[PDB]
This record gives C-alpha cells, sequence and structure tokens, in this order.
DNA sequence: CAACGCATGAGCTAGATCCG
DNA sequence: CAACGCATGAGCTAGATCCG
C-alpha cells in the first residue's frame, strides 16, 4: 500500500510519557509532533516503546531538552519525508540541547521539502559530517550545525556506501556504525529508486517496492487518492493540505464541526480554486449553501458573530477584538465608568460597524457627550429584548448632550422600547427627534422615557443668533452680530466665541468636549454690551481676531451665557456655524535654486516651490546678470608662486514648471541669478524677495589658445624680439604666456612674460641666446588653465 | 514764599482740553502729568491759557500727539527742576510726534535729577542744537535726538549769555529768539545762583531771590519744612516721598482712607525709619496700633482680605488672584464644574492658606480627588454662616472619596454645622473621623448629613491584607500575600497591583477619584488563583515585577476586586502600603576623562561622576601602563614634502606624579562599590596623553665638530638628542659666511644614521658659522652653538 | 450723511462704529 | 523535608511554590 495506516493529528507532549500512547495506529501525521521538557525520565524505559508505521510529516518535528535518549532510531524507524508545510522558527528539523544522545539514527531520510536543519548545543554526537545533506537538502545555504561534540575531531568517525567526493576530499558518509547513507545512480533526482539502481515510477519518491509503479511505492509527490496519485486529480475531489484531494462531502462536515465556537484553532473551511482552503482571501466573501467564496463586490461585511449573545465594553481592550467587525449577531452594552480619552479611539476601533441584532444599552457613562463614533449605524434588529421589551436603554449619564446629526444621519428601529431616565444633560426636543427618526412613534410605556429627570439640569436653548457684518483682511477678521437681551436683561453673563480653522466643511457641531480629549474649540469671552434704551444704537456687540494664518478657511460661532437659578427661563441663544476664509498676501521665498552648467552655452537652474504660497501663485519671475571679472588680477606676476583656477537684465515669465535652461550667452562667465515666487499678478502685483545664487557656464575649448603669425626680430645684441597675437576671447582671461624655446639637443627652456609685461612690450625677448638653431613655442595659459601650444617657430642664429 | 502754592495729584488728560482746569491753584505736582491724543483742537485756543504758578514735578512730563500747539512758553512759564522719582519708559522728558511745535521754549529749566530727555519725529523744531544739555543734564550719553527738522541744517538758527565752547566750536546756546540759555559762574555747581553771579544758599537750586538765604530762594535739594528745609529733618516729622518730612498724623489719615478699599491706587502706608513708606519690605510686617513694621519673625502671614465676603473658584485664573495669600477674612465656595487637570496646580496657587474666617461650601464638584492641596488648614472661624447656621457644606459631588489624612492632618472647627448629602463615593467612617477630629461632637440637625446618599455606590472596605514573603533582586521583585476568600467565593474578579517609585515616604494614598493625571499608579490585573479547599495548600497568589531600575525604593499595595451587586456585603479588602528598595548592581562607566600636562612628569587627571551610581560608590580604581609611539616614520625621508594602580577614594581629581618623565601612558579608571564580598566594578574609560613637548631635552647639546676633507667637502660630526620629544626627524643644520645669511641644509633620520653626521659639498673657502637646530615631529627645538671654522683659499 | 483723516495697529497710551 | 539540580530568565516552548 501507499499508506495503509491512519491520519494522525499533530500532538504536543510535555512532562510525561503517558500521552504518547495515542500513536499506536496512525501512520501519517498532520501538523507537527512536539515533545519537550522532561527531566525525571530514566533512559531505560525507552528500549521497549516504538512506532514502525510512521512515515510522513507535514510541518516539522522537534525534540528539545530530552534526558534519556541515546539513539532515537529505535523510536522512528521508518519516517522518510517531511513536507515542511509550515516552517518552524525559520527551520525545518531541529535537535537542540541533548544530553545522552550517542547517535542520530535518522537513516531513512530521503528528501527535505522546504526549510533547513539545525543542530546546536550537543556535546555527545558524532558522525555529524557523514550525512551528505546536499543529497537530501535541496538547499544547503541555510544549514547551521555549530558548537557540538564534533567541534574537536575526537569522536572516532569509523563506519563500514560510496564515500562520495562531493567536496575536494574523498569523504565517507554514514549514519551509524551499522548503516551508511544510501545513494543510488542519479539518473532520476527525486523520482524514487531501488537498491539495484532501477528508478521507480516518476511520480513518487524514496524507498520503493516495484519500479515504474505509482501503486506500490511509498511516498508520491503531488497528492494521494486511494493507492494512486496523479499530478492533478479530476474534480470529483478537491485539494486538501496540498497532499490530498477529496470530495466536497468530507470537508463540508469540518466547517459544521467547529461552526460551534468551541475551539479557535480550526478554520471555517471554504471551497476556492479546487482547494478546501481555510479562508478565501481579501476581495472574496462567503456564500450560504454552495460553500464557495463570492467575489465580494465592493466592501463586504466580514460578519462578526458575538460570543455569549451579549457583551459589555468598558476600555480599549474590551473593544479591540471588535476591530474590523461590521455586523453583530448579538447585543452590546457600553459603560465607561470614568475613563480619560476614548472618543478619539472608538472610531479607530469600532467606527466601522453597521448592523446589530440585539439591544443597545448605555448606563453609568461618566465622560461621554455624543455618539458620533458610531458612524455607519443604520438599523437595529432588536431580535432579543431587555426585560420589559426594551431595545434601547439610557440611564444615569451626566454629560450626554447629543446622539446624532439627523441632517446627515439615518437610523431605523425594528421593535422594542426606549428608556431615557436620569439623563439631565440632554433636552427633550432631541429625544423627540430620536422618536421621529426612529421606527417607533406611539409605542410608549406610560410610564415611558422619563420627561422630567432628563435635561432638567441642562438649560437647552431655543433661540438663534445671526450676524450683522463681516470684514476681511490679510490677517485680521472682524465680527459683530445682531444684539440680544434676555427676558431679564439684568440676568446675563455674556457670550463665548468658539472658533477653529477648517480645510473642509464636515465640521462637528458643539460636541461638548468637557473631559479629557483632543483640541477643543479654543475660545475667548466678551464683555456684555452696554444698555442704551434705544432701538437704533451701537448695541451690536463685536470682537476682533488678530493672530490668523492667511488664506485659510475658518469656522466660528457664538454662544450666550447666563446664571443658573430656580426659574426655568432665560435659556439664552445660540448662533449657527458658518465658514469664512482669510485673504492672501505676498508669498514666501522659493527654495534651493540649484543651477548646473553642462556646456559652454547651456545653463540649467532648478528650484523648489515656496514654503508659503499664500494662495494659488500664478507663475515665477526670473532675472539674471552677466558678472564681470576681477580687474586686480591683471597686474600679478604669475611665475611667482600662486596661480588661480575657477570653475534691463532680460527675463521671462516662466509658468507651470520648476526649472528652466538658458542659452545664447557668453562663455565661462559668472552670472548672478535671482528668482521671485509670486502670486496673482495683474492686480496688486506683489512678489517675494528674490533668492540669489551665482553660476558660471562652461568655458570654450579653443578660447584659451591663440593661433596667428609668430614672427621674430633679431637684434644686434643677440636679444631676439617676438611678435604674435593674443586670444580675442579668452576663457575668463589670459594670465600668462608659457613662452619657451628649444635648440636641437636642448630641453624645453621656458621663460615668463607677465600680463603687464606683454602689454607694455607687445611681446617678449630672449636675452643671452647662444648661436644656434632654436624652435620657439608658446602656450597661451589663460585663467581657465593651460591652453594649447603654438607652432614651434624655427630660427637659426650663426656664429 | 518758598513753595506757597498747593500740592497737586498726578492727572491724566485725553480726548479734551477740559480736565486741565483742576490745576488752577496747585503749584507742586506729585506723580506724573500725561496729556495726549486730542485732534479736534484749533491752534488758537491755547494763547488764552496759562499756569504761571507751577514749580515742582515729581516723575516726568509727557507731551504726545498734540494738535495745535507751537510754543509751550505761553502755557508753562515757571517750570525749573524735576525730581524724576520714576522714569517714564526709562526717560525723564519726551516730546514726541508734535505737528505744529515751531519753537520749544523751556527756558526756566535748571537741573534734572536723573534720566535723559528724548525728542523724536518732529519736523517743525529748530534751535535744537543750542541747548547745552550737559549744563543741565548730569548725564548726556543716553540722549536721543534723531530724525527731526534739524536732520538737515535748514531752519535758520539765528539767535541773539556766553555761547560756550564745550565742543570744538564756539556754539551759541539759546532757547528762543527772545531768550538765550542762562549760565552763571560755576563757583557753586547747582547751589542756587542769581544774575549777578552771586551764589545763593548752598541747600537750594535754580532761580533765587536773595543770596545765601535758606528761606527766600526758590527750590531746595533735600526736603522741605514750612518755608525752610534741612538735609535731614528732625524726628518730630517723618520723610514722605523723599522730598518732605511730616508727622504721622497726616499719613495715618491716608492709611485710614485707603482701608476703605475703593481704589486700587493704594499703598497701605506704614512707618519705618522716619519714612511713611508704601509697604515695609519683605522680612517685615506692620503692627496695628503703632503703624510700625515688625521684624516678621519667621514667615509672617501677609493677610489677604477677601472682597465682598465671598468668592467662587472654578478655573485656574480665579484662583491665581489669591496666589500668595495665607489668611482670608471671608467665606469661600468652590465648584469645579469639570476641568481637565487641576489637582497639580492648586498647591502652587493656594497651598499657603492656613486659616479661613467664614464658611466653606462645596457643590457640583466633578473631577476632584481630595483636599490635600489644602496643606496647612487647621481652623475655621465660622464668623459667617450658611443658611441654617451651616459652616461646612458638601453637596452633589458624585466623585469624592477622601478629604484628609488624619494621621498627619490637624484641623478644628469653631462653630456652625457640617453638611454631607448626595456624595455616593465617600463612606461614613471618614465622616466619623471628621466629627471626632473636629471641634463638634454631637451638634447635629436631624436631619443632619445624609447617611444614605453618600457612600452607597462605593463599597468602603473594612478588611486588611498582609504580605507573606518578599524576595528582591537587582532588577526584579517578587511578592506573594496571604490567601483570602469572600463569603461567597464565586463572586470575585481578582486583584489589582498599584506600584511606583518614591524617593521619600510622604506619598499620596490611592484615592479612587478620576483625575486626568499625567502620572497615576501604573497597575496590572491578576487572575484569581485556583480554589484548593485545603487550609494548607499553594493558595497564596503572587506576581512578579521585572521592569525596574536597580537601587531604587518602590511603594506597593494590593487591592481586592469583586462585581457590584445588590447585597451590601463582599466589600473586599485592602492592603496597607509599604516600601521596598531594589538591590544594587555593577555601576556604569565613568564620564568626562580629562588629562592635562603641567610638566614633563606631572600628569593631572580630572573626571566626572558616572551617570548610573547604582548605590554609593565605595571607591575608585585607576590603572596606568607604559605605552609608546609608532615606527613607520623611521624609513620616511623628511627632506621631502603588572600595571601599577591605586585605590583612590572619596575624591574627584587625581594626579600621577613621581614617575618617569616624558613617557606616554594609557590610564584607565573605574568606580565601584565595596569589594571583598561580591566584587562588583564597572568598565573603565581609557585616556591617552603625553607630557608636554619639552623645550631643552629635544634640543641636543654637544660639540658640533667638523672634519675637513681635501675635496673641499667638510664632514660634520655631532651628537643626536638622547631623549628628544618623541623622535628626532630633521636637524636644521645651517652654515653662515661673513656677509652671507644662515644658509641652511636638511638631513633625514636615515641619512644621519648612516653617515653619523653630515657633509657640505662645494664649499667656498671662508670663515663659516655652522649652527644646528633640532626640528623633530612634535616641533622645532633650540639651536646649537654656531660653530666657527676658517678654511683658507 | 453715510475708506480716510487731522496715529498706530498688540513693541508704563486706547485697542478697530475706538473718533467723525 | 524543607538554594540547586538534571534550563533559561520575557529573544511559534512554560513564565519563577513553574518542578522537586
Amino acid at each position: 500500500h501507499l499508506y495503509p495506516g491512519e491520519v494522525c493529528p499533530g500532538m504536543d507532549i510535555r512532562n510525561n510519557l503517558t500521552r504518547l500512547h495515542e500513536l499506536e495506529n496512525c501512520s501519517v501525521i498532520e501538523g507537527h509532533l512536539q515533545i519537550l521538557l522532561m527531566f525525571k525520565t530514566r533512559p531505560e524505559d525507552f528500549r521497549d516503546l516504538s512506532f514502525p508505521k510512521l512515515i510522513m510529516i507535514t510541518d516539522y518535528l522537534l525534540l528539545f531538552r530530552v534526558y534519556g535518549l541515546e539513539s532515537l532510531k529505535d523510536l522512528f524507524p521508518n519516517l522518510t519525508v517531511i513536507r515542511g508545510s509550515r516552517l518552524f522558527f525559520n527551520y525545518a528539523l531541529v535537535i537542540f540541547e541533548m544530553v545522552h544522545l550517542k547517535e542520530l539514527g535518522l537513516y531513512n531520510l530521503m528528501n527535505i521539502t522546504r526549510g533547513s536543519v539545525r543542530i546546536e548545543k550537543n556535546n555527545e554526537l558524532c558522525y555529524l559530517a557523514t550525512i551528505d545533506w546536499s543529497r537530501i537538502l535541496d538547499s544547503v545555504e541555510d544549514n547551521h550545525i555549530v558548537l557540538n561534540k564534533d567541534d574537536n575531531e575526537e569522536c572516532g568517525d569509523i563506519c563500514p556506501c560510496p564515500a562520495t567526493v562531493i567536496n575536494g576530499q574523498f569523504v565517507e558518509r554514514c549514519w551509524t556504525h551499522s548503516h551508511c547513507q544510501k545513494v543510488c545512480p542519479t539518473i532520476c533526482k527525486s523520482h524514487g529508486c531501488t537498491a539495484e539502481g532501477l528508478c521507480c515510477h516518476s511520480e513518487c519518491l524514496g524507498n520503493c517496492s516495484q519500479p515504474d509503479d505509482p501503486t506500490k511505492c511509498v511516498a508520491c509527490r503531488n497528492f494521494y487518492l486511494d493507492g494512486r496519485c496523479v499530478e492533478t486529480c479530476p474534480p470529483p475531489y478537491y485539494h486538501f493540505q496540498d497532499w490530498r484531494c477529496v470530495n466536497f462531502s468530507f470537508c463540508q462536515d469540518l466547517h459544521h464541526k467547529c461552526k460551534n465556537s468551541r475551539r479557535q484553532g480550526c478554520h471555517q473551511y471554504v471551497i476556492h480554486n479546487n482547494k478546501c482552503i481555510p479562508e478565501c482571501p481579501s476581495g472574496y466573501t462567503m456564500n450560504s449553501s454552495n460553500l464557495l467564496c463570492t467575489p465580494c463586490l465592493g466592501p463586504c461585511p466580514k460578519v462578526c458573530h458575538l460570543l455569549e449573545g451579549e457583551k459589555t465594553i468598558d476600555s480599549v481592550t474590551s473593544a479591540q477584538e471588535l476591530r474590523g467587525c461590521t455586523v453583530i449577531n448579538g447585543s452590546l452594552i457600553i459603560n465607561i465608568r470614568g475613563g480619560n480619552n476614548l472618543a478619539a479611539e472608538l472610531e479607530a476601533n469600532l467606527g466601522l460597524i453597521e448592523e446589530i441584532s440585539g439591544y443597545l444599552k448605555i448606563r453609568r457613562s461618566y465622560a461621554l457627550v455624543s455618539l458620533s463614533f458610531f458612524r455607519k449605524l443604520r438599523l437595529i434588529r432588536g431580535e432579543t429584548l431587555e426585560i420589559g421589551n426594551y431595545s434601547f436603554y439610557a440611564l444615569d449619564n451626566q454629560n450626554l448632550r447629543q446622539l446624532w446629526d439627523w441632517s446627515k444621519h439615518n437610523l431605523t428601529t425594528t421593535q422594542g422600547k426606549l428608556f431615557f431616565h436620569y439623563n439631565p444633560k440632554l433636552c427633550l426636543s432631541e429625544i423627540h427627534k430620536m422618536e421621529e427618526v426612529s421606527g417607533t412613534k406611539g409605542r410608549q410605556e406610560r410610564n415611558d422615557i422619563a420627561l422630567k429627570t432628563n435635561g432638567d439640569k441642562a438649560s437647552c436653548e431655543n433661540e438663534l443668533l445671526k450676524f450683522s457684518y463681516i470684514r476681511t483682511s490679510f490677517d485680521k477678521i472682524l465680527l459683530r452680530w445682531e444684539p440680544y437681551w434676555p427676558p431679564d436683561f439684568r440676568d446675563l453673563l455674556g457670550f463665548m466665541l468658539f472658533y477653529k480653522e477648517a480645510p473642509y466643511q464636515n465640521v462637528t457641531e458643539f460636541d461638548g468636549q468637557d473631559a479629557c480629549g483632543s483640541n477643543s474649540w479654543t475660545v475667548v469671552d466678551i464683555d456684555p454690551p452696554l444698555r442704551s434704551n434705544d432701538p437704533k444704537s451701537q448695541n451690536h456687540p463685536g470682537w476682533l481676531m488678530r493672530g490668523l494664518k492667511p488664506w485659510t478657511q475658518y469656522a466660528i460661532f457664538v454662544k450666550t451665557l447666563v446664571t443658573f437659578s430656580d426659574e426655568r427661563r432665560t435659556y439664552g441663544a445660540k448662533s449657527d456655524i458658518i465658514y469664512v476664509q482669510t485673504d492672501a498676501t505676498n508669498p514666501s521665498v522659493p527654495l534651493d535654486p540649484i543651477s548646473v552648467s553642462n556646456s559652454s552655452s547651456q545653463i540649467i537652474l532648478k528650484w523648489k516651490p515656496p514654503s508659503d504660497p499664500n494662495g494659488n501663485i500664478t507663475h515665477y519671475l526670473v532675472f539674471w546678470e552677466r558678472q564681470a571679472e576681477d580687474s586686480e588680477l591683471f597686474e600679478l606676476d604669475y611665475c611667482l608662486k600662486g596661480l588661480k583656477l575657477p570653475s534691463h537684465r532680460p527675463f521671462e515669465k516662466v509658468v507651470n514648471k520648476e526649472s528652466l535652461v538658458i542659452s545664447g550667452l557668453r562663455h565661462f562667465t559668472g552670472y548672478r541669478i535671482e528668482l521671485q515666487a509670486c502670486n496673482q499678478d495683474t492686480p496688486e502685483e506683489r512678489c517675494s524677495v528674490a533668492a540669489y545664487v551665482s553660476a558660471r557656464t562652461m568655458p570654450e575649448a579653443k578660447a584659451d589658445d591663440i593661433v596667428g603669425p609668430v614672427t621674430h626680430e633679431i637684434f644686434e645684441n643677440n636679444v631676439v624680439h617676438l611678435m604674435w597675437q593674443e586670444p580675442k576671447e579668452p576663457n575668463g582671461l589670459i594670465v600668462l604666456y608659457e613662452v619657451s624655446y628649444r635648440r636641437y639637443g636642448d630641453e624645453e627652456l621656458h621663460l615668463c612674460v607677465s600680463r603687464k609685461h606683454f602689454a607694455l612690450e607687445r611681446g617678449c625677448r630672449l636675452r643671452g641666446l647662444s648661436p644656434g638653431n632654436y624652435s620657439v613655442r608658446i602656450r597661451a595659459t589663460s585663467l581657465a588653465g593651460n591652453g594649447s601650444w603654438t607652432e614651434p617657430t624655427y630660427f637659426y642664429v650663426t656664429d
């Protein structure tokens, strides 16, 4: 048979030898086998227990900290292959920290699928270099066998097999003193083999019974099916654990087995691509009866079944497990008994939920003010009810002033009853709005939600406020609204002006951020206005804002204020929030204008957009200047030590880019470059200060050397005079002429003619010239460097 | 008379010319006089206004943005001198931003006391450089007269007095075209002077009527008394504002006027050293009857009289008003309607209050913790009562759990009634302690303080928890305590562990109130252990803490936990806090190794204490070894282009002297604790140093002799420095002839080694001077003697 | 009679219908 | 029968009376 035994789930063994007895009949093991951490175990109870039927290993096998073993071959006589379906601690097979292990005994290993072997901290093992991992491990670059007994060549290493020469040495490879590592001809690399060199069927491995048969060898490569295995079985069966394929009726049962939330190590197995895979990946969702994965058109809920049917949420961790959940098949209860700052984290943890079936209850919430973090809520089933058929419950909460924004929020209630008691910080009109937007309209308990204990302490207002005039400037805004007086003008404390900038318009209403939290609405107060007893007067109260960032939208509103007393009147008034943007002004300076020269007429400059554009800048303004040379260098004796070597004004309206190149200019000339970032131009033309950089273009190759008639005049005193022409456009400037002469058989003797010397003499001279035939050559050395040499002018002076 | 007119309080004028009429009769003005910002003013309304009877100015006079004036002389004819007791904006006089001022006109001004004068932004002013400020200003450097009409010399400057030569020029000094600056002989500097050069009485200034009379000149220097004045007034009177003396009968009346606290311009004047001073300074305190200031033995209360009897505090600002107050003569009510973090600021704001007279009311307090910020309260007088003769009021505070630690807190109550209603988190035993420590014992109302609305929600515990075994390490601490069970050992949720370090033992107790505090007792939870049903078992639950720094005292206690229910049992139990210190470990590396050479042998070392002490370091340990230099420079031609130690103890600096001179040393130091048991010492810090490159040993002294060959190539023989500054690398050998300079040569290390000297090829016959200098790698040394040798032609 | 002038514009002198 | 041995000490294998 290929596999006549039984499947065998991965076990864990520790502190005893009692629970290894379950290995009596299983032959192939799925998962991993792990035995570890046993101390009070004598070595003698090991010579009687064994398991001959074990061959296949899926993930890994590990033994660690064992006291009593000396050669495990008596325990594992027949295992041959490990699939390595899950790598263990980036390793495939490891033995570590052994005490009595005399020898390994793993003589049946044929081919390691994936991963590496590691042997460490074992001072009792030998024959470690006689394994030939390369013939079993397809990868050797990951092996790690250091600090063992074979650290010193001291353990024998004698064994009676081909003794391969894989390295530069004739090395003998044996497992034990009674066994070597079997190697047959390599005509087939991993197609299985026999002891006579005959390769068995192509699609199986290792030990074999009859060649060229996929029905009677031991282990085959791809899959397995009832004594046979083909590379891809037909779709009466669907692949499983990448070593089998089976009918859907088998693994439809496993999904049902632990659909009961009893053991969280399983998987609700799903069919996809002929695989009964644990989970179909993202962008795919489960179907009800077909057990396939639907392409998940758009976002798909990833339903999140609640345990126990009910749950309470009190801290970050209590809700952290709900992150990503969208639909709840139970009931939820919230109670933040105190807490510092959770309003900034609920959206990051639960602000993506939409559907729930149970009932929602809020109680004893201390620092809660709104329900905005419940973002995508639309419907509650209310399938289960609180005692008294209550679907929504609110009780004993001392800061709740709002629930939702019905201008852009929708919520539906299937059934149940609401409970609003001891909630003194929320007005009755808001819960009337709750009822109107909800499904219930007249389902009142009588006594229904409390109408007297809720909102009594909070003076909910019913009066609006409107502006009178708005003013704009670059930094300062002015406000002044229509004046107000309470029924008792004596009873009045003034107004508060809450504000903050906003790049959008999805700004929250006053959420009453009173406990710990993020940036609230920074605010100043205003003195109450002076009574005038006049219909027409300056009773319109205003206030100034000064420190503003220009060109920025800003949202503001004003709120009244009054004392608290026995009478339930003078609730004050509240304006409405609007949006107003500030004006723009001069922009900031551009950033890092980088100019680079490549050719003698090409100069490119690139910069960065200004840090503060202050509105949509229209274009960039550019300017340059052709710099001049140093006039003081004209009068330097350069043959003395010390020489130098360097490296309106028209404009354009450069638009819609970040760099510009300029051509048609002088060669090897310095240039001062300035550029202004600038906002909208034709009205109030205002630009920033120009960023100033300097740049010099490349020189011209021929500009340094001069060609022309080099004539000579001979004087009576053997002082020959020399006439020639200077470069018209030197690279920067000519600084010296490398004048020199050569008689035949004599080296290049060079003299100097400085700039001023050449200017005054219109040439040079050679005092004290020996009679002979001399060749005079000149190199026009400009400041850009040495030029080329002239023609060596021949002239012979006789005795 | 001397000062026949009237005293005249400092006055402020704006928006009109109306409020100047109050100065009809006053001649001497105290304080300052500010007139500014009038625009709807014709220039013609000033020619008919004057005050000819003004003499004295205390602080300063300021003209600012006046429209219509052109010459102040029509208004101020007799101003002479100013005391300048307070410098306005660090100046004595400033006229600024005038529009029509044509000529200045201050001609009667004689002497300034202190400060300087500044004129700015006035393009209508002339004769400005014709003043001679130095003869009125005792200081001139800080003058600032810039950007005026005299920015350009264009306004004429014709003017009819000496025209002094104070500068390098004969400059005329004159005020107007009708009057010039008046200067008399300086036989007396400012002792009063007439127009005939007759100096008046020594103790007066300015203009004067008859010479040498302390009774009929105009203004005097120090003080004033009834038409006379002496430099030190007799003590029937007390000096006031450093320009008069007067008896206490006057300034006590002003003290009694201000004790009616109606204006905030007060200075509650007290008598001290014949000066009825505003306030006798720190280290002093006034006495009631005698009006003197008591030496203030110890911290004296500086009583803070509360206004309008009562006050409420809700934010940081309302409390900052009473910062620095200790005794309050009223009643206070506190309502913290929320807030974020306030417990850490009440100490810094009001932690100096100890006594209160009225009553205390607390209501609607939300985010409170305790009243520990009331550090030193010991008595309430209760001289004002709440309705129903109530003195202490606590109501509708849904968070309060503790008031004071009465083991170390002393507090008594004089009279009144206490109130406790609707405070569901504070147990009644604390109120029992309040009653027992307070003055009252049974003064109850019936209904008195509510016994059901308070502490019902929070289960106050009545059981203690005791530790069983403690083990400590350098890094970790293990704890395990006695077993415990509720009457129903099902209802239970485990325990909490609150711990934190504390360098002292004045640690705040856990309070159970929600403070939005940056620091709180970091706490972990514990899983309740296994029920064993056996009295002798492993039921003792424990826990390990490991993330701790060595050698640090740590506070710890454990708290029970159980679900809330309807039955009023299973309150739990609470351990008492204790203190435990972790063990010590190896120290850290020392810091800042500094070595300096002050001789060729002395090497002074200085270091810094290490960052991590890990306990009191018992001593140090320093090791030094003999190190040296390299040898790759030996072949480079330079004409081209155990180790001894000592247990240093209880000091921060060290010197290694009495050792071989000019030797390189690598020295290392370690600091650590006790040695013979558990020999623990940290790592060392290495230093590298050289003694100073010497000045005489690098140079070599010896006979620089020469051997003459027949080919005019004279050999040179001398000796190398036996101990040079490291390694001699180049000898600055040179030869100098008569009429010739010190012509030089060079020799490398190997050349001198192979030749045992040098030579000179192609030498002119003459008396040469051969001088050599040692130029090693560390620098040049001294020259040898210039040797004389006279080879003939 | 509906911005600017006869200031400055947030550095011990007021604080943008604050002025007419 | 009251620290150590037949581990390590917070890097997918337990979590310091955790094993005796």
